[PDB]
């Protein structure tokens, strides 16, 4: 069949709209959605279509009514087709109205014409508006057609089509329409894909916010209400477009500004053309809030060569904003592009990290750190190319004006070239591999300008061969500082496609470990508005990321993060922003939770503080499945020249990440363990694992206490919350600061924590400091930073009063030499040919001398005619090589010595503790040693090398447990690192939470106070005195001691076991215990391997005697229970004197004996000396323990059946009851001896007769002598009896061992409280003993005042009655205190010529 010459595009337009009409109306016609849509857009844009639609219809209508009109219309069409392009639609309207409805007489006899020319009239009307407006007509029709059918299904509660059909019963015309609308809804899936493809095509609403945009504004707003699940996705897309409803008009705006820049008016002059572009006008574009890069890409292009220059200026000034300005030079060569700009503030600028003097690039976080004094400026070059092939000529010729950073623009938005464009830019860089290299340029960018508002694609080549870093893509090597990326350094990053060019998603996998697979998002937002704006801007950019993470998928990701940088300097403060944050996070949260996103970081600026920015970075983490991790920071520099994370958040400062650089490289997965490994090879836990060891130990302290003591158990604080620690790291002004940061990454070789542990004694909490060395951080050696640290912790624990715990694992002081001077120093020999012939000295070359000078003290002496700088002393730049470490070591040494005498001090040998470390163990006095860790002074191989022979092999052979516990350096032996902590937390249970705080007393509970002491020692043989303290575990039942069942903890019992020391509880009251071992113990000292003859020496320390080592043990213990611990004491005095044996005398027995007396005068808390049953206290022993030493705190008691005299009754008898004295008493009691005495006295008997009486008596006296001897022994023993002691007032009372417990419980408690009341009396009176009579009933002069305040008659006695009075009248004494406090104020103010000065001081 024949066809019309020009009807191809008309017929092709009428089918491509029809192939889309069938899908929207719900018919089966399914044809390729993307291709037929683009073909419809390509037939609405061609100027031939209006003519084509006319030529088809008019051909049949030529032979219609009055031809007069038919011919005149044809003339217009034919002329407009060749001459000019656009269709004369409006001319064709005018001619038809004039002839048809207007020329009623001739043209239209009757109203027939209207119907005939109707198809032509429906052509000149769709084109009257225009050709592109005809395109918009058939996109205000297909974007209304969808809404028309779908809205009813999302309509007035009708979600059912059948219910809808019954509702439709209303319209007659809807008879056919009922089914048509139902047919459409069924195939909505195909419809959604068509509308979405149409919404994406007209999405460049940003460029044209009028032609394609305003025309579509109302017919698109009728597409956001469709929230219904089916249309949900399409409604969201509609919203995107509306937000956009500028660049088309901006094309004009910027074009004008560039041209206005060129020729400055300055009316009254002929030639402004030559004048280069002016800042004032161009400034408007460069500093604008709007995106400029989005359109600018076409202006360097196809324009006047001068305008191309002006555009290049706009671009440079906008991007290199953070950078500095310096001479813009435009040269006009073959390619008029040549913009030569020169210039980085790097310290007070953008939040960056600067150490010493250094300046780095935006992308290159490592340029040249050395310094920027001997470094060039970075010469710029930006070229506008037209084609990709032609671009090469703007490279080889471009580079010639470079004696740095270079940018290259293009004009071919033809296609979205990827990989092929990368294969089209790489042949130009590999060819000029020496050309770009010679000029020393680091960065090269390639901008590709798209005309439909698509953000241009950037490709950057960096390094020596310029391998092209895939990291910087579709973004500028300037916008890059804002992208950071220097935080994902420990990750192999590879980016993935993003629909939005602002956002860049990166695949990150740990450099060491590949398991860690995370999607890190990096976005830079440019807020282009003309406080609620930024929070609404956050919703737009986070939604963009959520939709992009959707298409890439959640896949397999452990964690996901997204960074959103705000280029805006808005006036707000974080306090209100913290409330608005809460609002949108609960909505986005569930979506972010599916994508496996764990945290989000927002970096905003706040001009309102100064009217200068306060950059507030905020991290929101979804931890434990809970957020609440809303940490609001502040970008402030640490003084150290670095920008740190100073948070003033809302999660109550118990947060994470604090006072940390902005350059942290987001720690990966597993980075924690290799560190653990190096500690574990040494048999010690990694330092940061210890806080949790303590938690389990406290957890354990409760689980046992709840058993023994029920009821008082419910205050248990679960598994967690047992302890509440926070790290310690040196502050700004070297003043320790509480930080709650991630474990590991310690700044120094020492770490500390402030722990608030809820112990069962202090269930509300108790604090203490824990200091430990990182054995991984340089062998755990003691450098100056480590020393300054340790000190400031000691200082802190002291300030409070809370105990200190040191965990030792070190290698003495630090080691090093000057490494830098090793491959530079020269030698001056006696003879240069034979260097073995001795060397004169060591010198340094003049050129190598200037390199250091301050690192070496060099003297000048000319030898061989050379300027030789002989080294007279080496200094070295680095710290920790000599004396610097020793100075610090001595300081902390002193600090620990001072701390021991003030607060509770304790150390733990978790691993090898050498040199200084070893001493801090002793200065720490109270120490626990783990079975496989030595306290060594000098290295075991170092000793062998010095002696010349292999004597010692093990560091334990001289530092181990078998030495330090057996000599009293170690107080206890722990099987493992935890066992240590366990036994320590145990000591802590005996000690008050603070310094001058009441003891950790409990209810009588495991052992009641009102029980009699069952175990009584056998008088014949020896007994384990330990049984008298805690109790004797016997075959037949269990006989308890005078202290609580299972409460005793023995210490130092491996050295001088002749005295037993420990801590125990008396009816809940904890106190110090010292007792005398009765059994003959045998300590055997080991043989020294150093002297081969030295043998193991046998020493049998017979029980109940004081030896040099026993005395020292006694003395040490007294001071230990006195300083820090502050415990009451009980001494079961049972020594019968001292060993005056030569060896023991020479072994300075007397020196340590005095040390008991010294230690006793220093004590504050009450001390009880109780001689137990069978217990003895003769001569030398008594003296060093008598209450008159410290009558203020000592109290002495003796058992009813105890003994105490000047000497043993066996010793006194040959001095005061000699043989002659026994015979005078014999001739008195014995009847036989005095009868025989009557014979010799009367005489009258011969020489043989007198011999008889002599030989009769000296036989009778020989028989009576052994029993008469024992009589005097008993007689002498009656002197050393208890009754006598109470009678001469050397003891307070005679005590029955059975009811010792019962007496002391109340006497202990009575003295505890009384002592505190008296201390309080003095604190109020002045806010600043003398005889044998010094008895505790007269220990204080206030015990007279307190006596009358109480009102109890038997005050000095009836201990129980007294205690109970204080407890009741705690208010009445606080009444007396304040009375006296104001009375003492009156005395000091009255005591204050000096009156005339006071009458001047008052006037002031």
């Amino acid at each position: 069949s024949p066809v019309v010459v020009g009807s191809k595009p008309a017929q092709r337009f009428a089918v491509l709209y029809g192939t889309m009409c069938d899908i929207l109306n719900g018919y089966d016609n399914q044809v390729v959605m993307q291709q037929k849509l683009k073909e419809f857009i390509e037939v609405l844009r061609d100027p031939k279509l209006p003519y084509s639609e006319f030529s088809a219809q008019f051909s049949a209508l030529h032979a219609r009514m009055p031809h007069k009109l038919d011919a005149q219309l044809t003339q217009v069409l034919e002329r407009a087709q060749n001459r000019g392009a656009e269709f004369p639609a409006r001319q064709l309207l005018k001619v038809f109205n004039k002839f048809l409805d207007d020329n009623v007489p001739n043209k239209t006899d009757q109203d027939l014409l209207k119907s005939t020319l109707e198809p032509l009239t429906s052509v000149l009307n769709l084109y009257l508006d225009g050709q592109k407006a005809r395109e918009l007509n058939l996109i205000a029709d297909l974007l209304s057609m969808y809404a028309d059918v779908e809205c009813q299904f999302s309509g007035r509660r009708l979600q059912d089509e059948e219910a809808i059909l019954k509702l439709r019963d209303q319209y007659k015309d809807n008879i056919q329409k009922v089914v048509n609308t139902v047919l459409s809804h069924k195939n909505v899936m195909s419809k959604n894909s068509l509308v979405l493809a149409l919404l994406d095509e007209y999405r460049p609403n940003k460029p044209n916010v009028g032609n394609v945009g305003k025309h579509l504004r109302p017919v698109l707003r009728r597409l956001t209400e469709l929230e219904s699940r089916q249309s949900a996705k399409v409604s969201l897309k509609a919203r995107e477009v509306l937000i956009l409803c500028s660049l088309e008009e901006r094309t004009a705006q910027m074009e004008h500004i560039l041209r206005s820049s060129v020729v400055q008016s300055r009316y009254g002059e002929t030639g402004w053309s030559h004048r280069r572009p002016d800042r004032e006008v161009l400034k408007e574009v460069v500093d604008s809030k709007y995106t400029v890069f989005d359109v600018l890409t076409l202006f360097f292009a196809h324009e006047d060569p001068y305008v191309a220059l002006a555009a290049l200026e706009v671009y440079v000034r906008r991007a290199y904003r953070a950078y500095n300005l310096r001479e813009v030079r435009y040269h006009d060569e073959e390619r008029p592009y040549f913009i030569d700009w020169d210039f980085v503030p790097s310290s007070p600028a953008t939040p960056v990290e600067n150490d010493f003097k250094r300046i780095h690039s935006i992308s290159d976080m490592t340029y040249l750190a050395r310094r920027t004094r001997d470094e060039p400026i970075r010469k710029g070059v930006i070229v506008p190319c037209k084609d990709l092939l032609d671009a090469e000529e703007a490279l080889s010729r471009a580079l010639e004006v470079l004696p740095a950073v270079v940018n290259v623009a293009v004009r071919d938005a033809e296609g979205k070239n990827d990989e092929e464009i990368l294969a089209l830019i790489k042949p130009w860089v590999q060819n000029s591999k020496a050309d770009l290299l010679a000029r020393r340029v680091r960065r090269l960018t390639f901008i590709c300008g798209r005309n439909d508002g698509s953000y241009p694609s950037y490709y950057t080549f960096r390094g020596p061969d310029y391998a092209e870093d895939d990291s910087i893509r579709h973004i500028e090597p300037s916008l890059a500082f804002q992208l950071e990326l220097g935080r994902l350094s420990k990750f192999k990053l590879t980016p993935v496609f993003t629909q939005n060019k602002n956002i860049h998603v990166y695949e990150a996998v740990g450099r060491g470990v590949e398991t860690d697979r995370r999607y890190f998002t990096r976005a830079v937002v440019r807020p282009g508005r003309l406080a609620e704006y930024l929070i609404s801007e956050a919703d737009r950019v986070v939604n963009d990321i959520f939709d992009a993470l959707e298409i890439i998928g959640t896949n397999k990701t452990d964690l996901n993060h997204m960074f959103i940088n705000f280029s805006h300097t808005f006036q707000v403060t974080a306090d209100e922003v913290a409330e608005s944050l809460q609002g949108f996070l609960d909505r986005f949260g569930p979506r972010g939770w599916r994508l496996r996103v764990h945290q989000v970081e927002i970096r905003i600026n706040c001009m309102r503080s100064e009217n200068d920015t306060m950059p507030l970075r905020v991290i929101i983490t979804n931890t434990s499945g809970f957020v609440i991790q809303i940490e609001l920071y502040e970008e402030k520099l640490s003084e150290k020249g670095e920008w740190v994370y100073y948070y003033v958040s809302g999660n109550a400062k118990i947060g994470s990440m604090h006072l940390l650089p902005v350059s942290t490289p987001y720690p990966t997965k597993n980075w924690l363990q290799p560190k653990r490994y190096k500690a574990h090879i040494l048999g010690t836990q990694y330092v940061y694992d210890f806080p949790e060891l303590f938690r389990q130990a406290i957890q354990n302290s409760w689980t046992e206490a709840v058993k023994k003591i029920p009821s008082l158990a419910a205050k248990q604080p679960a598994i967690g919350e047992c302890i509440d620690y926070n790290e310690l790291v040196l502050g700004d002004q070297d003043n320790l600061a509480e930080v709650s940061r991630e474990p590991g990454m310690n700044s120094t070789g020492m770490v500390g924590w402030l722990i608030n542990a809820r112990t069962p004694e202090y269930p509300d909490g108790r604090k203490f400091i824990v200091v430990a060395n990182d054995i991984t951080f340089k062998i755990g050696s003691f450098g100056p930073k480590e020393d300054t640290f340790f000190f400031k912790c000691t200082e802190l624990a002291r300030k409070m009063g809370i105990p200190r715990i040191y965990l030792s694992a070190n290698s003495g002081a630090r080691l090093g030499l000057a490494e830098e001077l090793m491959p530079h120093f020269n030698v001056a020999w006696n003879d240069p040919a034979k260097p073995e012939a001795g060397f004169k000295y060591l010198y340094l070359s003049d050129e190598a001398k200037r390199r250091f000078e301050n690192e070496v003290i060099t003297e000048e002496i000319v030898e061989d005619g050379e300027k030789r700088h002989k080294i007279i002393t080496i200094v070295g730049a680095e710290e920790g090589l000599g004396v610097e470490c020793l100075r610090g070591s001595g300081l902390i040494a002193g600090a620990t010595s001072r701390a021991y005498n003030d607060i509770f001090t304790c150390t733990l040998v978790t691993c090898r503790s050498v040199g200084i470390g070893a001493y801090l163990v002793r200065l720490g006095q109270r120490a626990v040693q783990v079975e496989g860790q030595p306290i060594i002074l000098t290295g075991a191989p170092a000793l062998n090398s010095l002696l010349g022979r292999e004597v010692y092999t093990s560091n334990l052979q001289l530092g181990g447990t078998q030495i330090m516990y057996r000599n009293g350096v170690s107080h206890l032996t722990a099987k493992d690192d935890f066992d240590g902590v366990t036994k320590i937390v145990q000591w802590l249970s005996f000690i008050p939470d603070q310094r001058n705080n009441p003891l950790p007393i409990l209810s009588p509970s495991p052992d009641p106070w009102d029980r009699d002491v069952v175990y009584t020692p056998p008088y014949k043989q020896t007994y384990d005195v330990r049984w008298m303290i805690a109790g004797k575990e016997d075959e037949d039942g269990f006989q308890p001691g005078l202290f609580d069942k299972d409460s005793f903890v023995e210490t130092l019992g491996g050295w001088a076991r002749t005295v037993v020391v420990g801590r125990a509880r008396l009816g809940g009251i904890p106190m110090g215990v010292i007792a005398v071992e009765t059994r003959t113990i045998e300590n055997i000292t080991p043989a020294d391997p150093a002297n081969p003859d030295s043998i193991e020496q046998v020493t049998n320390e017979a029980g109940g005697v004081w030896y040099p080592n026993s005395a020292f043990k006694t003395a040490q213990a007294i001071n230990d229970f006195n300083y820090g611990e502050q415990l009451p004491l009980m001494i079961l005095a049972n020594w019968r004197g001292f060993s005056g044996g030569q060896r023991d005398m020479y072994n300075e027995v007397l020196k340590y004996g005095s040390f008991i007396v010294d230690a006793l005068t220093r004590f504050e808390k009450p001390i009880f000396i109780y001689i137990p049953p069978h217990g003895e206290l003769r001569g030398g022993s008594w003296v060093v323990v008598d209450p008159t030493i410290n009558p203020a705190s000592m109290e002495m008691y003796a058992d009813e059946e105890a003994r105490g005299g000047v000497l043993e009754p066996e010793g006194i008898i040959p001095i005061k009851y000699k043989k002659d004295k026994q015979l005078e008493t014999m001739a008195r009691l014995d009847p036989v001896y005095r009868s025989l005495k009557k014979e010799m006295a009367k005489e009258g008997l011969s020489k043989e007769e007198s011999d008889n009486i002599k030989k009769k008596m000296q036989q009778r006296e020989e028989l009576l002598l052994p029993i008469y001897h024992q009589i005097c022994v008993q007689f002498a023993d009656l002197h050393d009896r208890a009754g006598r002691m109470k009678a001469k007032g050397v003891i307070r009372q005679s005590l029955q061992w059975r009811q010792s417990r019962r007496f002391f419980y109340w006497r202990v408690r009575r003295r505890l409280i009384e002592d505190d009341i008296l201390r309080r009396i003095e604190e109020a009176i002045n806010p600043a003993n003398t005889s044998l009579a010094a008895s505790p009933e007269t220990r204080s002069p206030h015990l007279v005042q307190l006596e009358s305040w109480v009102g109890i008659p038997g005050f000095k006695t009836n201990d129980r009655e007294v205690v109970e009075w204080y407890e009741q009248n705690q208010d009445r004494i606080n009444e007396k205190l304040e009375k006296l406090k104001k009375e003492s104020i009156a005395d000091q103010m009255r005591e204050l010529x000096x009156x005339x000065x006071x009458x001047x001081x008052x006037x002031x």
